[PDB]
C-alpha cells in the first residue's frame, strides 16, 4: 500500500519543523526547496558526451531521474501546455502518501523534489528553476512540478 | 547499489545538522532516539505492520518473533541475528546490511550511535505493543565496526 514508510515518516518530521520554524508558506516552500538542493548531490552519487539542451532531451533526462528515483516513470511530462518549460506530473508522489492538509493551498508539501530535480539538472548542464505547481497533499488529485529552464 | 538512496540521503542530512548543534555525543544519541520513537509512532498506523504481526505480544518467543516481522516489514529483510538473552533480559540484534549507514565511514566517532534512530522505532513499536523496553545501539558499521548491533533491554 503505502510505499516507503521509513522516507514519508522522515519528511513528515522535516516538514514539521519547517512549518513550525517559517513565518509564511512562501518561506516554507522556499526551506524545502533549499532542503532539495542540498541532497541532490549526494542523491546524485548514491544512484553521454555533451551536455543536453533541448526540451525533448531535457523532459527524456527526467523521465530516467524519475525512473531512477522512484521505480517509475512519471505520469505525465508536459512540454505544450507552459511554453519553455516542462510540466511533470505523478498521480501517486512517494512524499505526500497519505497526507491530507487542511487550509494549505498554495503550500507546496512535496518541494523537496524541486530542490532535488533542479540540483540533478544543474549537474547535467541544464539551468532551471523548478516549483510545485499543484500537491495531493493539499487537495489535489494529482502532484505537478514545474520545471523553467532559464 | 546503495538501497533507498532518498531516505539515506535525508537522514544523512539529518546527523549531520545533529553533529553540528548537539551539545556531546550521548545526547545526540538521545536526539536521534527521540526522532526515532517519533518515526515509530507515526509508523504503527499507516500499516504494513498492523496486518502482519500480532496486536498483543508478551512472551519472549513473541517478541521475538515481533521483531523479526517489523524489520522484514521496515527494511523487506530479516536481521542477520535475534539473540535472546535471557540471564540478562535483552534482546541482541545484528545486522551486516544496515539500510541507515550504506557506505558512510566516520573516523574516530566510535560510541557515536548513527543509527539510533531505529532504537528509537523499534521502541515506540515494541511499546505500542505491550513490551517496555530501552534500544540502544552498541555498534555500527558508519565508525568502523563490521556489523550494526542494538540492544533491547526488556523492563
Ligand atoms: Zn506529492
Ligand atoms: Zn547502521
Amino acid at each position: 500500500k503505502v510505499e516507503n514508510p521509513l522516507l514519508i515518516s522522515l519528511y513528515s518530521h522535516y516538514v514539521e519543523q519547517i512549518l513550525s520554524e517559517t513565518n509564511s508558506i512562501d518561506d516554507a516552500n522556499q526551506k524545502l526547496r533549499d532542503l532539495g538542493k542540498e541532497l541532490g548531490q549526494q542523491i546524485y552519487l548514491n544512484t553521454t558526451k555533451e551536455n543536453v539542451t533541448t526540451r525533448e532531451e531535457v523532459a527524456k533526462l527526467i523521465e530516467n531521474v524519475y525512473k531512477v528515483l522512484f521505480d517509475k516513470k512519471p505520469k505525465d511530462v508536459d512540454m505544450k501546455t507552459a511554453r519553455g518549460s516542462v510540466r511533470i506530473t505523478d498521480d501517486n508522489c512517494v512524499w505526500c502518501q497519505e497526507v491530507n492538509l487542511e487550509g494549505m493551498r498554495g503550500f507546496g508539501y512535496c518541494e523537496i523534489f524541486s530542490g532535488i530535480l533542479e540540483s540533478i539538472l544543474e549537474f547535467k548542464g541544464v539551468d532551471a528553476k523548478v516549483f510545485q505547481e499543484m500537491s495531493k497533499a493539499t487537495g489535489s488529485d494529482v502532484c505537478v512540478w514545474n520545471v523553467r529552464l532559464v
